[PDB]
């Protein structure tokens, strides 16, 4: 979660 | 691009599953 | 402020 | 308007409030009629020369996407501050340069992106040789497109730093016959034109529309709003070029203020005998 909390929507991708 | 148009239309709480 | 943007989507975020 | 027989120079411009509608998103719908026109009025010998702004809207637009696709959710968090004073001008020049070739390579009319400064011009020498160069690019039938370079410039007199009175200030110099100023009213009103109270006008008389003339109890300011339109369109009239306000949210008024049909407000240096 924390990763995904601190991702880019650009990282999301 | 419809894998882009997904995740632009995805919500926050839907990038988990 | 918190469960707002956690439930939104980033097209939202743009408003 | 018995002038509209007789000119074969042409000087418009459409205001950042014609070019942009919602959002930072190129008003399709009449850009493309302006366009349109354009390159009809083009075809029937009229050098058409084109004074458009709206970059910095399309800049900060695409700036503000580009942020948020570039930014952690953290981010989000706290509204981002100004994206730039100068950048999303120079990201917004560019694309819609873009747009216009898209759009004029349909049409078959070739455009130059001729980009001018304040301090480029009152540069002896140089408010000839871009007459001349403009004046061969409308021989060979091309349609240029001024702009004010808003990314390179160090302002943050002569131009005022507003395409509006670029506009007036090239026409005088390119000795052009004509210069219109497609805006988003039907014409200069005498105040805010959402009251009854306001009237629109037809023509300018220099002693009588100088007492009733509140450009809005609003002062824009940014663009200079109504203003720095009148100001532009009075010095233009009074150097020797005719000068017409009209609507630009619909394209076919460009040929009835052309062909002549009583359409628009005039600002002419023949007041007296008129
Ligand atoms: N005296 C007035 N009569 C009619 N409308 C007025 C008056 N004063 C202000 N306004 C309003 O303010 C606006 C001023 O438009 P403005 O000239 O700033 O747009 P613009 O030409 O796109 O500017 P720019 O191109 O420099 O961004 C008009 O749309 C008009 O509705
Ligand atoms: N900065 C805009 C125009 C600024 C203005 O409204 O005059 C451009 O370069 O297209
Ligand atoms: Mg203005």
């Amino acid at each position: 979660y924390r990763q995904l909390v601190n991702s880019s929507f650009a990282d999301l991708q």
